[PDB]
């Protein structure tokens, strides 16, 4: 159920933590001892009735080989007057994340085709979600995984009302504007940060240049300095002039500045980068090995 | 200075007890003194490459900065190897929580004028030791002032004294970029703002443009007049002091220690007893 507000008995528990961070565990499915990740929050009982209202807020769609499942929304309560606990419920990716994998690589910078490759499930994992309506909001290295069969998944803890973003007191932060697009960001010329589908595009060029550098654009900038700065600076580009003409061509077709005037995702699944992958098949065996000798 | 490599790992010496809370980096936990049982807080943050240098500074400020009654003390520093090591920053455990927690477990959400008084002023304490060191706090707000069991008053948190950018409700107009403030210039009385702001946050249950999204919030401040109390039931002497911690243009905001000789700060008759008040309305949370 995507719908209701359960207690997680029965249906899920929890085995052992993965990181502090929202708190991340290792999970699993009490009925199928099937592998889930789990993020866990405090949640007030006014916060809540605010979740009651994101619930009518959702909007459904059915899974995809490019998204990690989201399989639901549990609150664990507490004695009268502590606050309870929110759990958010995720398919299981076990070969970490893109960024873990331009680290865990030599001078952090991936093979273009390599980037291409995992750019285009992206975009078809974000194809899918903007074709039912929905804005993924946070496209970054850190929340696209790979599984143990190199399948390339985006992180879905309900990103269809933001759920892991609206109530916590974590909610109130502004968090890291790496990944921003112009329009989301406040500023002198933007007074209302307006969301679109085209800001996840954005993102995942940013991501683009993230696995051909192993940082985004500006990761020098203290991060309020970086805040002003993307609205106001030309679209970023690839350092270096090693990179093919097709990569560059697409990095450009992501980071068109007026997002009304950035193409949509269809549109970049299209772009030859994307499309003409020659070495696919290659690339698919490459990532496999990578994620062999690094569990050794 | 420190120096990362010689830290001892914690076993025998420190042991964590339950997640307490969260700081700018790291999780923040009961943590306990294992020979005496003493409590200390103990800030666990994993050392990464990119934050190896962000961690370094945290221990070096806490360390030399932390003697005064109104910085919460830094106890020692610890390393729990695993490849993605732990590093333990030990510090006075401040029992009580925050002033945030202080004000939401009040009855309407509104602590008592003089509540507000002493607090302000221990706050106003502690930031004036650190920036007569030339330290500046620059994330002075509610969750960073502590309490202990006793009543007493903590600074806590040098995380950005020194990726993400955090809540910007207490942020001073001057810390937020913009196109005449390209370089988003401050000085030390950018946390005398915070304080006003944190006073508000006592008064009020919760800061200025609270009911704005944070990004909106950023876009805000620097626009907005000095954010104003919403009743008029409070002294004379209150509004006076909001006012002179939220003055607009930082150039004629007063200093910590003009701020120190305001009356509102400067004459409290009631101290001693609003300090049992205090140390009475933590125990009857607990
Ligand atoms: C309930 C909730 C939180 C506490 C608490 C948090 C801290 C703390 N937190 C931080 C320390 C350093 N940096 C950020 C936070 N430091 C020292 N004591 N303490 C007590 C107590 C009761
Ligand atoms: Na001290």
């Amino acid at each position: 159920d995507l719908s209701s507000l359960r207690d997680p008995a029965g249906i899920f528990e929890l085995v052992e933590v993965v990181g502090n961070g929202g708190q991340v565990y290792k999970g699993r499915h009490v009925k199928t001892g099937q592998l889930a990740a789990i993020k866990v929050m405090d949640v007030t009982e006014d916060e809540e009735e605010e979740i009651k209202l994101e619930i009518n807020m959702l909007k459904k769609y059915s899974h995809h080989r490019n998204i990690a499942t989201y399989y639901g929304a549990f609150i664990k309560k507490s004695p009268p007057g502590h606050d309870d606990q929110l759990w958010l419920v995720m398919e299981f990716c076990g070969a970490g994340s893109i960024t873990d994998l331009v680290k865990n690589t030599k001078g952090n910078t991936l093979k273009e085709d390599w980037i291409a490759y995992i750019s285009r499930e992206i975009l078809r994992g974000l194809a899918h979600l903007h074709i039912h309506h929905v804005i993924h909001r946070d496209i970054k290295g850190q929340n696209v995984l790979l599984t143990e069969n190199a399948e390339v998944k985006l992180v879905d803890f309900g990103v269809s009302a933001q759920l892991d973003r609206t109530v916590g007191r974590r909610n109130t932060f502004i968090g890291t504007p790496y990944w921003m697009a112009p329009e989301v960001i406040a500023c002198d010329e933007n007074p209302d940060a307006t969301y679109d589908y085209r800001s996840d595009l954005w993102s995942c060029g940013i991501t683009a240049i993230e696995m051909a550098e192993g940082a985004p654009p500006l990761c020098d900038m203290h991060p309020m300095r970086a805040l002003f700065l993307i609205p106001r600076n030309p679209p970023p580009r690839l350092k270096s002039k090693k990179w093919s003409k097709k990569f560059f061509s697409f990095i450009e077709g992501c980071l068109v500045k007026n997002y009304m005037q950035r193409p949509s995702t269809e549109q970049l699944l299209k772009h030859p980068f994307i499309r003409d992958q020659p070495n696919e098949r290659q690339v698919r065996i490459q990532l496999k090995d990578h994620i062999d000798r690094t569990r050794k």
